[PDB]
């Protein structure tokens, strides 16, 4: 255990595991990765953003963030697989290569830490942050309900107790906050990623109303063409479209409020399966996944940097 190229990335870590992993590569690479702390979670622990970036200052940037809802393992590992095939294709792809050339990459792979440790100690299946609720028992926030688009409008919950249970107010999560004050704060963002799972879906705005974005025929036919990489590798079939037309009214998320900020392309990836094994997704699938999702991602971030 001396290195990122003797790292397992076949199978499911701890927190402390992924917050080492991004200690070794950032030490591995230091010309191309550095650790950002852009906040701490409700119970105190880091919050971590990888900054992949080959020079400039405030260059166009790619936010892409996983695990914001922590039962769903297959993100997070799909993301620490990320983190090392960006270092290894750099200067190797000559499509990657232009990308990084041009534009920065940040990373969020354990979004929601407290819940990632829940779910690893006492509860595999817990989706919310772990905030407490004056008056309730019940405890957490849906994080991906917790955003200012739409916010506590139909498609969320204002039960405590609820699983989409949205908050007292939007951005009441710290969670929520550091990133929104993060990408606020730098300002040139032109695409968000936000990757959850299950359901092998890749959708764009909104899912707090029918109202159709203005660069829908754009966004679709970038979904379509990111969904045809994605199935090349192993057949993975994956629809798109908006959310509300997809998989019906959700508010408070996350890309329908970067979207509302002008950043043009933003995308939520829901990976797989599509339902046999859901949420506990063997761990003989991570690698495929990272693999075929890392096709579809790339697909979407060529489009931005031509654009
Ligand atoms: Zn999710």
């Amino acid at each position: 255990a001396r290195s990122t190229n003797t790292f397992n990335y076949a199978t499911y870590h701890t927190l402390d595991e992924i917050y080492d992993f991004m200690d070794l590569l950032v030490a591995e690479h230091p010309q191309l990765v550095s650790k950002l702390q852009i906040g701490r979670s409700y119970e105190g622990r880091p919050i971590y953003v990888l900054k992949f970036s080959t020079g400039g200052s405030n260059r166009p940037a790619i936010w892409i963030d996983l695990g914001i809802h922590s039962r769903e393992w297959i993100t997070q590992a799909t993301g620490v697989w990320f983190a090392k095939k960006f270092t290894e294709d750099y200067g190797q792809d000559p499509s990657f290569t232009a990308i990084l050339d041009s534009m920065d990459i940040f990373l969020e792979i354990v979004t929601n830490p407290d819940g990632f440790a829940f779910t690893h100690s006492q509860n595999r299946l817990w989706r919310k942050t772990r905030s407490v609720t004056s008056s309730s028992l019940c405890v957490g926030v849906d994080a991906n309900r917790n955003w200012d688009a739409g916010f506590g409008k139909a498609g969320a919950s204002s039960s405590p107790c609820s699983e989409t249970y949205h908050g007292k107010y939007a951005n009441s999560e710290v969670e929520v906050k550091s990133i929104v004050d993060f990408v606020k704060d730098h300002g040139n963002f032109k695409a968000f990623l936000s990757i959850h799972s299950y359901s092998q879906l890749l959708l764009y705005p909104y899912g707090y109303t029918t109202q159709s974005i203005p660069d829908k025929t754009e966004l679709n036919q970038v979904a379509k063409s990111a969904v045809a990489a994605l199935k090349s590798l192993y057949g993975t079939s994956y629809k798109y479209g908006s959310i509300i037309t997809t998989i019906y009214q959700a508010s408070g998320g996350s890309i329908d409020w970067s979207y509302n900020q002008g950043i043009k392309y933003s995308f939520t990836f829901e990976l797989r399966d599509t339902g046999r094994y859901g949420f506990l997704l063997p761990a003989s699938q991570i690698i495929p996944t990272a693999q075929e999702t890392w096709l579809g991602v790339l697909t979407i971030m060529e489009h931005t940097v031509n654009n």
